[PDB]
DNA sequence: GCGAAATTCCATGACACTACCTTCCCAGGAAACAGGTTTCACCAGCCAGGCCTTGAATGCAATTGTCTTACTAGGAATATTTGGACTTCCCCACCTACCATTCAGGTAACTTGATACAAACACAGCCC
């Protein structure tokens, strides 16, 4: 049963699409508001990326002063730095 | 030909009707409250003696309950006559919805002010 357990299918990985961004120590980042109400902002000021943890997750220094270890699906990549 | 600069490219994401709802957090403070201690004074519990009120027994008087009759008025049916509630249609003024502006009130604070309560000695009213 031992042996019957590490024979199992894994999944495949989708090939990386071209317009990928990749985040960066130091990249200017920009979260997503959390329950965006009508006619607000939908992202919030701009912040640092303190740690990468892996490709996807990302620790923010938000303007609250917040550690928010945000997702890569959250971010945006900060226009024009 | 390299580099700098001017330009075209293309992959992508967000717009689609939206707020509540739940549970936990935070929070400051405060709300008293639930908890508990402390002490003094008072109100409640105790018991009996005297008297007054209630209960009962009663006799009787008129009050009340029943019977009977002449009758008055109530009700119903009528025609009609009359008095109106609501349906109808339309327009205007009034209430509202809104923002900006400002004023007033509530909280809050510091002070002030004034009255009520607690105490003491005496007075008056009513009762034994």
């Amino acid at each position: 049963l031992q042996e019957i357990r590490t024979s199992l299918y894994h999944p495949s990985t989708p090939p990386a699409s071209s317009r990928s961004w990749s985040p960066v120590v130091g990249q200017l980042v920009q979260e997503r508001v959390a329950r965006p109400a009508s006619l607000r902002p939908r992202w919030h000021k701009p912040s640092t990326v303190l740690k990468v943890l892996n490709p996807r997750t990302v620790v923010i220094l938000d303007h609250l002063g917040n550690n928010r270890t945000v997702s890569i699906d959250n971010l945006k990549p900060t226009s024009h730095q």
